[PDB]
RNA sequence: GCCGUGGUCUGGUGGCCGG
RNA sequence: CCGGCCACCAGACCACGGC
């Protein structure tokens, strides 16, 4: 089953059902999302 | 010079789907 | 066994910031 996904936090569209979830628990995403978080909350 | 993120490329493993 | 897909790990290359 290809369920559509989308990774917010890296822009990245998703196809297949484990592309999604190995890329959730992967390094580029989790510190990805650290320096999105410091840039929007340091951004005011 | 190193460190942290990001992106592509290079190699190793696994899964999803079909034949 | 083969092909479309993602992650994990390390190397090369570059942008930013710290020491
Ligand atoms: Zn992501």
């Amino acid at each position: 089953i290809d369920p559509d996904k989308f990774c917010s936090l890296c822009h990245a569209t998703f196809n297949d059902p484990v592309m999604a979830q190995q890329h959730y628990v992967g390094k580029k995403h989790r510190k990805q999302e650290t320096k999105l978080k410091l840039m929007a909350r340091y951004g005011r």
